């Protein structure tokens, strides 16, 4: 670590870190070792011949955000210096042209929310060795422009130009005289409305297109949108695309679309994913025109093409879908229709590769749960936000994807297990005794947010016994009968996180007797169930539990019972090695109650309590124990002597708490600590009195600068190899002339 | 100048406010004209004869929740000096047993949250002239007490009780010997299991009576609930009410009552009202053999009578049901089912004096509308919290079981027929939502997550409507033409909408309110309005309140084109202004002008304001209230004398205030209000406020404030005492904080 650039090394390369260090200029440290270089978050504005010289090392410059509240001056010929710059990435820096003198070596170079609005050959008609070149956010409602202006040719000289992103900028026409060396053309929010056969004539390679955002259709736009002549439509030609046979990726989304011409996918057999979203094609779904032209498809969109003031019986897919044989995942968000049959998917049940399907927000009030035994391998349904009932009777960043959330649907640490299910957000408030019935074997279930006031007792998941990880967060659940969810003898993941019932009980209060009799769980998270209560006694034996969080509960009220009930309330379950104690409003953790949580604990978090006094002695019965967080706490004190009990402890989070004195035997045992938080607390001043540790934490300290202090900035430099967290924000409080610089800018005994 | 308890004239007699005033002992200083004391909510710890001799013109004292934060130690006849007591309130004071030396002329006594857990004719048998008694929760579950023992008869000369309150203690057999006088009589949650017939005779002046909580079934208790054996009901004998002939109120909620033994009301021809919610009669609600021996009933709950695991298809109405001729509130509430069609209600179509229809929490999938016509006395159909979609092509003194509260706001009730469609499944409005209702004059649709873009033809089936309510959803309304088609209307609510149809340049068109002549009032509370885009004149001759707080005005009024100085200059009847919680800092002085001259309330409280140009004011003639609480205001003004005089309140606790000019109000002065509390107040040097005529102040606030006491304040405190016609409330919050010798209480010492 070197001030003002904490230094780390990757590969062959050295990187440099001076993002988020407030600083004003280009620093001064950086050896000739660097050779990628970070200068984000900043309040640079100036950049000369000078700025970079002598670094010639350097591959890469960041730069972006400078600065940070005219633009930022960059002097012609600042970087034609370095022979060597590969990236050379300025997004968000105010400038008003692109770098007039700039290196060849250049091959991948960013330029982003900026206020370039001529584009020139005196600019990169040089570059031959670009890549990637990216211009999204140039003239996007600046006003100051009505068109991105581009002279001719500025794309033709740029032969190893593989990737272009004019995305979110303001042309009316295609750039004529692009490279044939094209692979992706980004052109999303561009406001062109009429696709020429010229536009795109001999880009044989290009395998990504993107067109959205043209001619929108503005459901939830997180940006500026602004809808085309009315209902009018993105009209593209039928002969635009003939020369794009390599081509997998096609975005279409928000360009109106009403027809589809068949005649776009004449020579691409090769598209994999087509994203069709924010349309109006529900009349295409149903007469599957295109969807001949499509056998080696793995991913379709087709959502939001729902119609205003619609809200239909049933969903018209076309038979056309059954060409679709390569399908891994179908998308169907916001169609909205009231009941799905056997009959409606009919055409998708014989397409062999189809593993996901997505109709959530649909806003669908029955489903037939048998249809979905009819699939080959089926391992995602996500119905979210429809509205199932209980069942009776019947045997901002530029950088992403607007139009298709890349978020996983389920979780992973879920769609592990097997099949997974999704019916979270829907109307079931309690379980029908006809719920799971016809349904495939389930591992993976959500039903979250279905205010479902169920009492349980181990009838309800009977259909589906095979579950592992059931997530029932957000729900009234009642599991005071002790036989509750015991029929799901695999389980392993139990998250029960923010529950209520509405069956209080006196003496039957809370009972947790029903985790005794799994086999196999693993992960049970409790939080925020306002347990003050239990009528199930302490001793909780299960040999299965690994983790258990109990944060959102009423600790303290158990532990103050008047006839010491509740000491042991985890001793029983002896495999535990996490353990989450947080919010639990604490003060005084009787200390006889400490002695008894699992000698296993690997993790132990005692934060955001308001905890006054830690009996450290008592860290000896715990000799696994790698993290102890106390964050968020009122502790005054620290143990003098902490080597008589712990050897075992890795990280020490403390921060957040009225620490005036750090005591003298720091490190007088072993204390395997590589990572120490003391930020946010009350220290004046490190002592002398006070190798293995690689981080500390202090940021955020009243610090007192008075050459007091300067024994610790001799420690700070004899020990360089232990790394201190936005060290720039350590800073003295005292004396007057001192408060506000940080404690490493610091002229000391003065 | 009253110390410390503020003292009210009321009917003909003078009340003592000494509540909450962290007090410690009864004062000698409250006056001789007192008949009334409340010392509720106070620290006292004793009480004697010598604690309230002075004033045997006492009739009535609180007391109640002395001490806070032991118990209370009353000696034998400290109240026995009072000759003239009538009440006696002593309710949350941890008492061990009941005081021993009251008065006779005692008539009203409530001992309720103690620690008696015994009854004795020593204390109460002597006190012939009680007439009401309250004794609930004393044997509450203590581990101390099984039982609260009552002595056999204690009550017996008690030959005046009206009012008997034994609910929630523990005794599992109704007392003997009752006094033959009661009228109200209650006993919920006290365990009785089995009433005999000989529980209740003598008893044939009993117009009340409370039998809930016994034999529990527990949805939603809000205290200890525990059930009988299994499942099991109360029991109650078959000539049970045999001799309760003027019975009028019958409490059996949460008793489980599987089962109506119509043999209980051979004799009640009189019973107005029947509380069973939390039973299981989902069958005697099919076939109600009851339902017949109640002519003259005006009140039925049979809410929260469901069976668990069951959502049957119907619900199951008894034609029994139109033998309740009397009959002006219905309340349904957890049945749970699927659907309501018409003949499913036939039976309630025939009842002229039928008004109330609750059908909250019945998770209803359908309703054929259509059956509200045939109603003649409809006026409340309250079907929140049930599942309608778009139709296309801690507190002791309360009513734990009914829910007391208005079902629907009566300033919506007002207007006439209302439907309440509250926390349903209409994501938008279907083109047939509202065929076939009656005439609606008041409207809920809160919290619907309603994302209907709307275009004034949504509203065509039902186009009177006064009050609409749309608080809770996700509504678009940018076209001009939106919720045009009700004329008529006069309050519209749109507090918390946030739509998704963010088109730019449209963005927010709040055009729609020009079409209103007789739009009254019009809530825009946080639909974060940062962006508008019309023609500068808002235009609306008729809008007389509105609300724009949790909005970004301060964004607005910082647009550099200036396009936003007269946003509400077009609105010339507003009277009524909240610009609260917009996150302003300065209003640009064109701005503020171009407010409507007509206001007459202004609140600009709750934002982020450090400085605040008075002499604006002038424009404002008719402005009356400003409110600026909250805000961060340094400097006031030394000649607001001049810059306004038709200002009766002013409204400026929480800011940043220190200096009181010396101008401010004296003679040619701004009426009647004050406020200058949780300011920054050191000291006032008299020259604010001179004694120029009589300022018209009657009432002024100046409680927590950092106050210096040393000698300074020798100005004011005189000043004080010479304008006793300028009412200063809470003079124990009026601190000192400067002399760390002075710092708590003070000003008054
Ligand atoms: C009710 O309770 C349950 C249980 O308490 C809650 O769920 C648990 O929730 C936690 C918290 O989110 C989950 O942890 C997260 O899981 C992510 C995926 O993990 C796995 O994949 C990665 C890579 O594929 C592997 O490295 C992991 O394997 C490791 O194995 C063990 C753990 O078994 C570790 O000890 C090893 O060291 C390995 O790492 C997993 O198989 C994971 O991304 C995530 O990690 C980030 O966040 C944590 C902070 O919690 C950091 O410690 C960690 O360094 C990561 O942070 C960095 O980088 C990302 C980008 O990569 C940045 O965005 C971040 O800022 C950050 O700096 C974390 O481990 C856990 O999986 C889950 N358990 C269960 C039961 O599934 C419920 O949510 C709860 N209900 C609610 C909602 O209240
Ligand atoms: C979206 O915007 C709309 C527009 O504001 C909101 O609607 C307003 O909401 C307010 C605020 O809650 C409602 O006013 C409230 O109305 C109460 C009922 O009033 C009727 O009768 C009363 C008694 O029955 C009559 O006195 C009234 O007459 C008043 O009439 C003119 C007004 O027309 C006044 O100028 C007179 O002086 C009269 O007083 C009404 O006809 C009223 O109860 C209530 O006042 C209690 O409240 C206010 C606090 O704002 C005090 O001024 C007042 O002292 C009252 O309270 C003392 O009393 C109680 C128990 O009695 C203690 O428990 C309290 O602490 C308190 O110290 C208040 O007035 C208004 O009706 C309503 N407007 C409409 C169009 O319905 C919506 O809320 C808003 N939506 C939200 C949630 O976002
Ligand atoms: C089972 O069911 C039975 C009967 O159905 C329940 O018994 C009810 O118990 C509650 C206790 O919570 C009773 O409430 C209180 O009554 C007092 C006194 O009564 C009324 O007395 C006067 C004449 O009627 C008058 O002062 C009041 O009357 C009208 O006054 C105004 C008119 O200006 C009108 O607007 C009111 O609505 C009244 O109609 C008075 O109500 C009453 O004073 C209590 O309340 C209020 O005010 C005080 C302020 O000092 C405040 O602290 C309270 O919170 C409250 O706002 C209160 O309403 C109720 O009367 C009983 N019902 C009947 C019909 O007798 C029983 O509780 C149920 N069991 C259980 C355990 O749930
Ligand atoms: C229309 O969909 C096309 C294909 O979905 C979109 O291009 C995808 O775009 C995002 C770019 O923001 C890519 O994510 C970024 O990629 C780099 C390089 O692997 C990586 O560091 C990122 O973090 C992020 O993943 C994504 O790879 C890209 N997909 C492919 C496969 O080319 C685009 O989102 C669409 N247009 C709009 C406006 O949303
Ligand atoms: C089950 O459903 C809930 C609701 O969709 C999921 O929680 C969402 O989770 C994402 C990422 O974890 C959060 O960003 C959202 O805030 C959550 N939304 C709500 C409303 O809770 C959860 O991921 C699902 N769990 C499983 C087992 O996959
Ligand atoms: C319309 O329905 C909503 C939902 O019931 C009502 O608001 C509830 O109102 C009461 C009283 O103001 C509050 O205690 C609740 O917390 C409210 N909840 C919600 C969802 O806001 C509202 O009162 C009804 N409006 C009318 C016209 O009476
Ligand atoms: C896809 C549908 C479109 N909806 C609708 C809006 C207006 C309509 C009109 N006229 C309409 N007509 C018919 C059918 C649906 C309609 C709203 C709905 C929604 O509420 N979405 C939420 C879910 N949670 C996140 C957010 F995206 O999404
Ligand atoms: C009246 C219904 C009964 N409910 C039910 C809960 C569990 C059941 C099981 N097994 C059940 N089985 C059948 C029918 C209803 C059932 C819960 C539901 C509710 O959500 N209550 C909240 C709503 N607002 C506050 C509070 F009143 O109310
Ligand atoms: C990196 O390049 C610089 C510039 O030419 C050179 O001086 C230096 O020796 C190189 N780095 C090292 C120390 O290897
Ligand atoms: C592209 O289109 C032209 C049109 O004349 C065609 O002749 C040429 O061969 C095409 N190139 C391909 C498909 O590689
Ligand atoms: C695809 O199927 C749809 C509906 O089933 C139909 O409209 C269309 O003609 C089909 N396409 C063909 C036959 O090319
Ligand atoms: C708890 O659930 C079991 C299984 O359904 C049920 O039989 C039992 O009655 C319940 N509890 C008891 C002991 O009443
Ligand atoms: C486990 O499961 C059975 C249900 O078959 C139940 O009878 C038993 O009591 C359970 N044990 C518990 C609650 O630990
Ligand atoms: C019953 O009440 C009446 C008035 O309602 C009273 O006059 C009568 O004395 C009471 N009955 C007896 C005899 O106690
Ligand atoms: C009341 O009506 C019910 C249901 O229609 C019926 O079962 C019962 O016999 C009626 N009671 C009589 C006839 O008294
Ligand atoms: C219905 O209400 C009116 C209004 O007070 C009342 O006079 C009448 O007696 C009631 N009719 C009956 C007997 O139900
Ligand atoms: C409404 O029609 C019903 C038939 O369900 C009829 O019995 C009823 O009398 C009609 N309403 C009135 C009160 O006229
Ligand atoms: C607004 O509504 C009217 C009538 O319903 C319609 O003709 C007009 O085109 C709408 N469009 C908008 C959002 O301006
Ligand atoms: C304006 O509102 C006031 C009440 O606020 C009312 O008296 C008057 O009639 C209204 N006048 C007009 C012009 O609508």
């Amino acid at each position: 670590r070197s001030y003002p650039c904490d230094e780390k090394k990757q590969n062959d390369s050295v990187i440099a870190e001076c993002s988020n260090r407030r600083l004003q200029e280009v620093p001064q440290t950086v050896g000739k070792y660097v050779t990628e270089l970070d200068l984000s978050d900043n309040f640079i504005t100036h950049i000369t011949n000078e700025s970079f010289q002598g670094l010639q090392n350097l591959t890469k410059i960041n730069l972006n955000h400078n600065p940070n509240v005219n633009g930022l001056n960059i002097t012609d010929g600042a970087f034609l210096n370095l022979k060597n710059l590969r990236e050379l990435l300025l997004e968000d820096n105010q400038l008003p042209q692109i770098p007039s003198g700039l290196p060849e070596s250049l091959t991948e170079l960013s330029l982003i929310q900026n206020n370039i609005y001529n584009i020139t050959k005196e600019g990169i008609s040089r570059l031959i060795n670009l890549k990637n070149l990216y211009l999204a956010w140039n003239c996007y409602f600046n006003k100051v422009c009505e068109k991105t202006n581009i002279e001719d040719g500025v794309f033709e000289t740029l032969t190893n130009l593989e990737l272009l992103s004019l995305s979110f900028n303001s042309l009316s026409h295609v750039p004529p005289k692009l490279p044939s060396s094209l692979r992706k053309l980004f052109l999303s929010n561009t406001q062109i409305k009429y696709i020429s056969e010229e536009d795109f004539k001999g880009l044989i390679n290009l395998t990504l297109l993107d067109l959205s955002g043209n001619c929108p259709r503005c459901f939830n736009a997180p940006f500026p949108c602004v809808p085309c002549d009315g209902g009018a439509s993105i009209n593209i030609d039928r002969f635009a695309f003939q020369n794009l046979t390599q081509l997998r990726y096609l975005n279409l989304s928000s360009t109106s679309l009403r027809k589809i011409n068949a005649a776009w996918f004449k020579n691409m057999p090769h598209l994999k994913v087509l994203d069709l979203e924010f349309n109006y094609l529900v009349g295409e779904i149903a007469s599957g025109a295109f969807l001949t032209m499509l056998p080696r498809l793995e991913i379709l969109d087709l959502s939001f093409n729902y119609i205003k003031g619609s809200y239909p019986q049933h969903i018209n897919i076309s038979r056309n879908f059954s060409k679709l044989l390569s399908l891994r995942a179908l998308h169907l968000r916001g169609y909205v229709f009231q009941e799905l049959r056997e009959d409606d998917f009919q055409p998708l049940m014989q397409l062999p590769n189809l593993s996901t399907i997505n109709l959530g927000i649909n806003f669908i009030k029955q489903i037939d749960f048998k249809l979905f035994q009819n699939f080959s391998n089926l391992e995602i349904i996500y119905l979210s936000e429809n509205r199932i009932s209980p069942l009776v009777k019947d045997t901002f960043d530029p950088h992403s994807n607007f139009y298709h959330f890349t978020r996983p649907l389920i979780k992973p640490q879920c769609a592990a297990y097997g099949k997974a299910l999704d019916l979270s957000l829907n109307s079931i408030f309690f379980i029908g005794p006809n719920q799971f019935e016809n349904l495939p074997d389930i591992a993976c279930l959500n039903l979250s947010a279905n205010s479902n006031a169920q009492v349980l007792s181990g009838t309800e998941f009977s259909a589906i016994p095979h579950v592992k990880y059931l997530d029932l967060t957000n729900n009234r659940l009642d599991f005071d009968n002790a036989s509750a969810l015991t029929e799901l003898s695999d389980l392993e993941v139990l998250d029960l996180s923010y529950n209520s019932h509405y069956f209080r009980i006196a003496g039957v209060t809370h009972h947790l007797e029903f985790i005794q009799n799994f086999t196999n769980l693993k992960v049970l998270n409790l939080s925020h169930n306002n347990i003050y209560t239990l009528t199930d006694k302490y001793n909780l034996e299960s040999k299965s539990l690994v983790e258990l969080v109990f944060s959102g509960n009423r600790l303290d009220i158990l532990w103050n019972d008047d006839d010491n009930r509740y000491i042991s309330i985890f001793k029983g379950l002896k495999n535990l090695t996490r353990l989450d104690l947080s919010l639990n409003r604490l003060k005084h953790i009787p200390n006889e109650a400490f002695l008894n949580l699992p000698a296993s604990l690997t993790e132990l978090h005692i934060n955001d309590n308001m905890l006054k006094f830690f009996n450290w002695t008592l860290l000896q019965q715990f000799p696994r124990l790698e993290l102890l967080d106390l964050r968020g706490n009122k502790l005054l004190f620290l143990t003098d002597s902490l080597s008589d009990f712990t050897s075992s402890l890795r990280t020490l989070l403390l921060s957040h708490n009225r620490i005036s004195h750090l005591p003298s035997g720091f490190l007088s045992e072993v204390s395997s600590l590589k990572h120490l938080d003391l930020s946010s607390n009350l220290l004046k001043t490190i002592n002398k009195s006070a190798t293995k540790l690689s981080m500390l934490e202090l940021h955020g300290n009243p610090f007192e600068c008075t050459c007091d202090i300067g024994d610790f900035r001799r420690w700070m430099d004899e020990h360089l190899n232990v790394k201190i967290p936005r060290l720039v924000d350590v800073i003295c409080a005292s004396p007057g002339d001192q408060r506000g610089k940080s404690i490493v800018s610091l002229e000391l005994t003065t």
